[PDB]
């Protein structure tokens, strides 16, 4: 429980990193 | 803490709802 959370946040993360690379990619299209 | 993992979550999913809105909104653009 103390590891499922540590690993839920780890995959927020990567979720997070995902969707700001693809907002970069986005605002260079604007 | 088991608390404080609990707040990094909310926080981060929070963030991911931010950002896959904002994703939404610069694709309507382009």
């Amino acid at each position: 429980r103390m590891k499922q959370l540590e690993d839920k946040v780890e995959e927020l993360l990567s979720k997070k990193y995902h969707l700001e690379n693809e907002v970069a990619r986005l605002k260079k299209l604007v």
